[PDB]
């Protein structure tokens, strides 16, 4: 079984190899993502591809895969919007994804951003890096053990974020569209309005539902505590970026941390130092550092998460090859 793996970072190579010990696949890893015709043509000779984010399995590239006789299309991700699933089905491609991997990978990043803001360590160290060791009023901080933390979205990631903040001593509350059972030892489930009213820190872990639109709107922000912290390591489209910028400029938000942005593909992964950013919202967000912190979608960039993503993907391929089916088959 010959498997082409796209978007393979050199740091990921040992994981692809180690996880392959129990599978024996004939793997090839390339750094290229799936975009141009020529990236799709790289799959000549291969039985399966393992895509990741930003690997566009669109009509053009799926037609090329069919012509080339690719049998299985996998993505090592929880997200599948980069694949045109309806067209893939029309062409008969069996596909699989990775709905579940390290929730702590994302949750710890959310927590670390939140603390960098709550305890003003990004602000402080941005200053000391420049030999400014002065102490100012903005630097004065709360303790997270004396805070209420609000989790918006109590899925797998959200629950782990709540557990972690609870373990640091916070009082945690949270909101979800459904009744979330078994969280009572670490989180009280309440209304969104109660989360907004009471939270010193808010972290977003809800799914993006296109018909709902952004969850973090002007009206969401308006109900928050002045000086509260907001963190979005979920999805860019959950927040109205402009509205957040305005809440940071007004002081409604003490700080904003994000690992994702609405339109992030224009900047993430690129070194644009010295350039005017094409999206003026992104230019503003960068200018607001260190009261806005941006990480380029690293929430799943841990050793455990990547191991999980690669190992589930290998298992998914084996399931598909042996049975035509898999627990994570894209529906």
């Amino acid at each position: 079984m010959k498997v082409l793996c796209y978007g393979v970072r050199d740091v990921e190579l040992p994981i692809f190899e180690a996880c392959n010990k129990e599978f024996g696949y004939d793997i090839k890893c390339v750094p290229d993502y799936l975009n141009t015709k020529e990236t799709a043509e790289m799959a000549a000779g291969f039985d399966a591809v393992i895509l990741r984010g930003n690997c566009f399995a669109n009509k053009q590239n799926l037609d090329i895969y069919k012509k080339l006789g690719v049998k299985y299309i996998l993505t090592r991700t929880a997200g599948t919007d980069h694949i045109d699933k309806e067209y893939a089905k029309e062409l008969g491609f069996p596909m699989a994804f990775v709905p579940r991997y390290s929730p702590n990978a994302i949750a710890e990043l959310a927590v670390t951003q939140a603390m960098m803001l709550l305890r003003h360590t990004a602000y402080t160290t941005s200053r000391t890096a420049k030999k400014n060791f002065k102490v100012d009023a903005f630097m004065f901080s709360k303790e997270v053990r004396n805070c209420t933390v609000g989790v918006v979205g109590l899925g797998r990631i959200g629950r782990v974020a709540a557990q972690i903040f609870h373990g640091m001593g916070a009082t945690v509350i949270g909101e979800d569209v459904f009744e979330i059972k078994g969280i009572e030892d670490y989180c009280t489930q309440v209304s969104l309005d109660e989360v907004l009213e009471k939270s010193d820190i808010i972290t977003i872990h809800a799914p993006y539902i296109k018909e709902n639109g952004a969850v973090v709107t002007r009206d969401f922000l308006k109900k928050m505590k002045d000086g509260a912290i907001l963190v979005n390591c979920a999805r860019g489209q959950l927040v109205d970026t402009e509205a957040v910028i305005e809440a940071v400029e007004s002081g409604k938000l003490g700080g904003y941390g994000c690992d994702v942005l609405d339109g992030e593909a224009s900047v993430f992964g690129k070194d644009l130092e010295g350039q005017k950013l094409e999206n003026p919202l992104f230019e503003k967000l960068v200018d607001l550092y260190p009261r806005v912190l941006i990480t380029p979608h690293l929430g799943s960039y841990t050793d455990e998460a990547v191991k999980n993503m690669v190992e589930v993907s290998y298992q998914n391929l084996k399931d598909l090859a042996e049975t035509g089916d898999c627990p994570n088959k894209i529906k």
